[PDB]
């Protein structure tokens, strides 16, 4: 009977035919939901002279006040002659008009008409209300129509929580050697999982009866299978049912056109519905299709592209029906920066848990995780993941096949088919998985095809635990309400078009337009600065200091925006340089205005100096003042609340507040960017780079002796003349005693990190604490804060990619646990040889002592080292005294996608009374002649690679071959190393080739 009046919008969607609507789909507190249309309006913003001039009157017309339009168009002068900004102001008016309409001199068209939408009829996407049946005509079951959502949607009310449905889904097509085509390949799998507003979870998965002999569909029945003739016969309750390809693909169409809330995939958008949907049109006539919640508009399923360069496309699907088909792929594409976007990779980082061991012995290690193993609910995620796990990655390396499991809702007991090495305590990773999918189809069949249906239907499940992971579902509705966009839109649109609403608003409160009235000269700012630490190898600890959002800072620092831009100056020669210096002090003096000089833009210039207005706030530092103030008011809110669903709440908005202030620079310097403004964006980079500087040259060489902090440079604001007390020796509240000595080491866009003569983590932790302090009460100034974020011990450092360490954190004390810390590297059992790790072990820990020594050059070092090398290395070769287990690596055999490969295990099980079988873990070894002499050549390493089974012996006519452990052993070696030329021609004289560099 009546409709339930308090609704949460949970998405906004548009048909988009010749007669075309706004649509939102809602949900009420008991479950139901309500689709609600509303007319489609193309905005127009215009002056009131425009207003009146207007050939027939707009359709609707509200009045937008007073507002200056100001040009923001960028000019250079060779002098100071600069002739004031133009700026008018006039009453605006906010035009609806439902067809299209070419307006002559029309003003803020960059704005999106969804984006006024919202504004105009003060709506917040993911609002709650209690909607004014008034304003609501019924026209179908379920879907109203609002003539006025203005007033309809008048009352706001709190958010309450809602139930939603999920579909999760992934395919399985068969091949061999091409990548599956839509023509010749059937889908053999369909594997779902379907969450319930209840919260029930069912899985079902549809095997393909057609790649099965009929007495293998027969053993599936007898084995519990259910058997299905037609669509017309499915229960959703079996999770193994087995039927015909156009069975399963009439069963895809019933199910995607369903109108769930969110439909989800890993790449599904590009791969998997994509082949659904050809497959269907080719083995029968149908299309998928989606309708309007009206049954207005309906269309068929066609995925399409969006393009971004700096770069990647994206995948989307065009469903009118308001449901979201979100692939996680392109989001986790857009959201994090890895190394890896492979399912595997992200499973492993995303769930792990800590081990404790219960069994050993056997081929079958055991384990327990709990509270009691690793940190709080970390077992139970992992549990919830292994439901539908089938393969534990243990210790980085040991892909394993589980055998039992228990599972309660904190923690896990796990069986697994592994070797031995029983330590107490190991890691547990749901990450990569030793699957050959190509052999499995080449020789399908019963068992295979349930092997698969249990690795498709945790793919799909994969998409549910990555789901919960990355907190979509709140980051959707927290993006929903700060870009004013709707949900589907949210991490569709790019990071160019999600800033315009939050924009917008701005604009509207400042009663502000910005006008560029040229094309935009072509040049972006980048001139890709990348930073190289001082040394690699470190002795003492490390302290890492971060800026706070150092971008956000600088901009709001120097009031840097387009319309604030005073004007920029150049000069080609010394005497305009200094006579226009001399011209700008006085007539732009701070503290009102700053001059910021610039990498110039034309070859011929010697200088560039942007000067900006500090007295009235720009749009641009406003809009990031804003940004900030969200950000904490949200992080409070995430610490005074205590449900976890709130948390949640708080936290993705928090997040989403993060993002979009940090993507503002890159956004001043894209020329398609409603915040586009060279000036303003060289300038924000150097006033950044400035004040690395500054923060570098007061730290570098500073001392504490005494209670005092000698700083190695006064504490001049670097912009201009400045109150504070410039006097670098600076009291603190250390020990007396403390006599310490402060090096610059490396320092970044963002980050500084200072050595200090020391191994105490406890004493460096105390240190770096007073040192954040004085940073910011006495070196720093305005808005500029560092803060301490840990400290770091054994530090080797390549670049901010490539670096490894003990990270004892600001919390941290001296003896907590450290956090190793790796990154960008690529090694481990079996990359790297025993004698491999043995030796960079021992050079290490000789280069670490030989640093504590003092009494180095990079020379004094680095001769002595190297001679080690040639006499631990030529004794190793002429000697041999070292077993050929220390030189045995690893791999797995496989099929091909690797080639060479084939050929080696082939001829081995060729030749051989065993037989390494295709999913099986062999040893291996660079192995010669002994009549081959030092080589100084290369060719294939590949040809020396011999199998090491348990019968080889090594032939008496036959040596190891050093020279390829040893290359690639000093390669390591003179990456630790900071003189560059002395490695270098050590490397062409021992092994005749040009070594790497991690650059």
């Amino acid at each position: 009977g009546a409709m339930d009046p308090d609704v949460r919008c949970i998405n906004w969607f548009e048909s988009h035919g010749e007669n075309r609507f706004l649509y939102l789909k809602s949900r009420c507190r008991n479950g139901e939901t309500v689709f609600i249309r509303f007319p489609h309006y193309f905005y127009y913003v215009v002056t009131d002279e425009i207003y009146q001039s207007l050939s027939p009157p707009p359709f609707n017309a509200r009045p937008l006040g007073k507002m200056r339009t100001i040009d923001i168009d960028e000019t250079i002068s060779y002098n100071l002659d600069i002739k004031d900004r133009k700026c008018s102001v006039a009453d605006m008016w906010l035009i609806e008009e439902p067809k299209k309409r070419s307006i002559q001199n029309a003003t803020m068209d960059e704005f999106l008409n969804i984006s006024w939408f919202y504004i105009s009829n003060g709506i917040s996407p993911d609002g709650c209300y209690s909607l004014d049946e008034q304003y609501l005509t019924k026209i179908n079951n379920g879907c109203y129509h609002c003539d006025d959502p203005r007033n309809c949607f008048a009352k706001k009310i709190p958010r309450f929580d809602i139930p939603r449905s999920y579909l999760f889904l992934d395919i399985e097509c068969h091949f061999d050697k091409k990548f599956p085509s839509v023509f010749i390949n059937p889908i053999s799998h369909t594997s779902y999982c379907y969450i319930d507003l209840s919260g029930k979870r069912l899985l079902f998965t549809l095997i393909n009866e057609e790649m099965l002999t009929e007495q293998e569909i027969q053993e599936a029945v007898d084995r519990g299978c259910l058997r299905i003739q037609s669509l017309m016969e499915m229960d959703y309750e079996r999770e193994l049912v087995l039927c015909s390809e156009i069975v399963l693909l009439r069963i895809a169409k019933q199910l995607l056109e369903l109108t769930f809330d969110y439909v989800v995939t890993f790449n599904g958008h590009n791969f998997d519905l994509r082949y659904i949907t050809n497959r269907l049109e080719l083995l029968t006539g149908e299309k998928i299709i989606f309708r309007s919640p009206d049954k207005k508009e309906a269309v068929h399923l066609c995925i399409y592209e969006r393009n971004q360069s700096s770069a990647n496309t994206t995948f989307h699907v065009n469903n009118n029906n308001g449901t979201i088909f979100f692939d996680l792929y392109s989001f986790i594409q857009k959201s994090e920066k890895l190394d890896s976007y492979k399912l595997d990779s992200i499973s492993k980082n995303a769930f792990s848990c800590m081990g404790k061991v219960l069994n050993r012995g056997v081929r079958e290690m055991t384990f327990i995780g709990d509270d009691t193993t690793d940190a709080k609910g970390k077992a139970a995620a992992f549990a919830k993941v292994l439901t539908t796990g089938n393969y534990v990655t243990v210790d980085e390396d040991i892909i394993c096949k589980v055998i039992r499991k228990d599972i309660w809702e904190n923690g896990f007991k796990v069986v697994l088919l592994c070797p031995t090495l029983p330590n107490d305590t190991y890691k547990l990773s749901f990450g990569k998985d030793d699957v050959d999918l190509a052999q499995m189809y080449k020789d399908y069949n019963l068992n295979i095809a349930l092997d698969m249906a249990r690795y498709c239907i945790h793919d799909a499940c994969l998409c549910q635990y990555l789901w919960e992971y990355y907190g979509v579902e709140t980051k959707t509705d927290a993006g929903a309400s700060t870009y004013v966009l709707p949900q589907s839109m949210v991490f569709e649109y790019r990071a160019s078009t999600v800033i315009k609403g939050p924009l917008l608003k701005l604009l509207l409160e400042t009663k502000t337009i910005l006008v560029r009235s040229e094309t935009k000269q072509k040049f972006p700012y980048e001139g890709g600065k990348v930073f190289a630490p001082k040394q690699k190898m470190f002795s003492n600890n490390v302290l890492i200091f971060d800026y706070n959002s150092l971008y956000p800072n600088v901009c709001i620092f120097g009031n840097l925006s387009p319309e604030t831009l005073v004007g920029v100056v150049v000069s080609t020669n010394r005497l305009e340089e200094e006579i226009n210096n001399q011209l700008l002090l006085q007539k732009y003096p701070p503290p009102r205005y700053i001059t910021v000089h610039c990498e110039p833009r034309l070859p011929n210039l010697i200088s560039e100096i942007a000067i900006f207005d500090r007295s009235i706030e720009g749009t641009i530092p406003r809009l990031l003042r804003t940004f900030l103030a969200e950000r904490a008011r949200y992080k409070k809110m995430l610490k005074q609340a205590t449900s976890s669903t709130e948390k949640a709440i708080y936290d993705s908005m928090q997040y989403t507040y993060k993002i979009v202030a940090n993507s503002v620079y890159g956004l001043m310097g894209f020329r398609n960017s409603a915040l586009y403004s060279y000036a303003s964006a060289k300038s924000c980079t150097s006033i950044g780079r400035r004040m690395i500087l500054y923060l570098e040259s007061v730290l570098n060489g500073a001392e504490l002796s005494n209670g005092m902090l000698r700083f190695a440079n006064p504490l001049s604001n670097p912009f201009y003349m400045d109150d504070r007390d410039i006097n670098p020796i600076v009291k603190t509240s250390l020990p007396i005693d403390y006599r310490f000595r402060f090096r610059s080491v490396y320092g970044d866009t963002d980050s500084v990190f200072t050595e200090i003569d020391s191994q105490d983590v406890d004493k460096s932790i105390e240190i770096a604490k007073e040192l954040e302090r004085l940073i910011n009460n006495r070196v720093l100034f305005n808005n500029f804060k560092i803060e301490f974020e840990a400290v770091y011990k054994n530090l080797i450092m390549q670049s901010k990619k490539k670096y490894t360490t003990m990270k004892y954190s600001a919390s941290s004390n001296s003896k907590s646990v450290p956090e190793r810390i790796n990154k960008g590297t690529s090694e481990t059992r079996r990359d790297v040889s025993k004698f491999h790790k043995n030796m960079i072990k021992t050079y290490k820990t000789r280069l670490s002592e030989m640093l504590s020594e003092g009494r180095m050059n990079s020379n004094q070092v680095c001769i002595d080292i190297l001679r080690s090398l040639e006499t631990d290395l030529r004794s190793e070769f002429d000697s041999r005294s070292s077993p050929l287990e220390l030189f045995m690596l690893s791999r797995m055999h496989h099929s091909n996608y690797d080639n060479p490969n084939m050929y080696l295990v082939t001829e081995y099980n060729k030749n051989n009374p065993e037989t390494i079988e295709l999913g099986e873990r062999y040893y291996f070894a660079y192995i010669c002649p002994a009549n081959v002499p030092w080589t100084k050549k290369l060719v294939n390493i590949k040809t020396y690679e011999t199998i090491i089974d348990r019968s080889f012996k090594l032939g008496s006519d036959q040596r190891i071959f050093y020279e390829v452990y040893f290359k690639r052993l000093t390669s390591e070696i003179v990456n630790l190393l900071d003189n560059k030329v002395l490695c270098i021609s050590f490397f062409e004289r021992m092994f005749g080739s040009k070594p790497t560099f991690y650059e």
